[PDB]
């Protein structure tokens, strides 16, 4: 439905994150990560507001998800100190991009789906 | 080692999962389970040993992995009854079969890489 | 929302599975897996009214996911020959489980999503 | 080795192979200092990229370029590559093994560590 959705779920408590800070950025013609869209992870674990249609253009993108401090508040000293996900969007035409984190106090996980209108 | 390899990890810990029951099963021509072989995790989160060249067979396997009883040992309450990964082999011929199933207290994931002889 | 839902993606094109059979069984008092409820995975990729809340009693489920015809009908010879996922339900309230399994020709990941309602 | 990188295929069932790593520094600056590189073996590891002369505390990270392998393989992937950013050696030595588990549009990672 979104052109960019990225949820983040967790792997100790079987629940959605809750408090967990996003950031995307977006690579530049001279490289540079300048900041494209940021936000909160909500209770149901879920991140919108980050982009539409007309301003998501092609090129190469970066969606950082901080959860270094996300296990300190639950009291847990994690591994990451954040998760990365860099991809190519709109390469063809306009597709819709899903984005999924499944974390832990040592390991996440990424996929993506694509819905190829 | 074994034609058969079943290596088992921690999430939370970031640790190979120590003291996790493993349980083998061969597909019999009466659609039954039957034990064909069993054993304890290492601490290295590895399974060793678990058959032989003679003992493998061009048929339909099972292999089953005790979760529950090493998450309730750490004080932390799981959710899967067990891990179990069901699979046909060695039908095309004798291959081998290493199977990584990476642990968590609400999640776990399995996948199978397969390397000639 | 429905106590169990079980959904699958497909790594391979980015896309929810198509036409994925999907069984559910629950463990009879005599170590009888007897049929619960069974379905079709939809185009969308996800599977619900399996059961309601009267219907899901406290016990040991089991949901089966048939995978090996999955990847024949588009031309990928599968690995496994189905995917299983049994847990231990209502133990105290329905609590409405979730179940997320994500697929790949020789792997697949499974969560789970505990919520109290 | 101190830091290892294990990498596998989902759809092939096998380890990957020519597939490159980057491993970086952070410094003082907030610049990434380039640290270690190589190409992946037939086995999917990589060993030999650190040392404890060079291997020191601070934050780290780890490149595995997965854009070029699809392509090669005659398939159209969805990243770029994966990153692994992390702090190390926060209280004495440890050994990191750093898994990644690839796949068309989907890719996971582990850490384990090990005391000594
Ligand atoms: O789809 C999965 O099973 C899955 C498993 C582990 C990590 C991420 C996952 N992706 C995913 C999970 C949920 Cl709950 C989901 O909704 C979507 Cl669209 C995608």
């Amino acid at each position: 439905k979104c052109p960019l959705m990225v949820k983040v779920l967790d792997a100790v408590r079987g629940s959605p994150a809750i408090n967990v800070a996003v950031h995307v950025f977006r690579k530049a013609a001279d490289d540079t990560w300048e900041p494209f869209a940021s936000g909160k992870t909500s209770e149901s674990g879920e991140l919108h507001g980050l982009t539409t249609e007309e301003e998501f253009v092609e090129g190469i993108y970066k969606v950082e998800i901080d959860t270094k401090s996300y296990w300190k508040a639950l009291g847990i000293s994690p591994f990451h100190e954040h998760a990365e996900v860099v991809f190519t969007a709109n390469d063809s035409g306009p597709r819709r991009y899903t984005i999924a984190a499944l974390l832990s106090p040592y390991s996440y996980s990424t996929t993506a789906v694509v819905t190829n209108p």
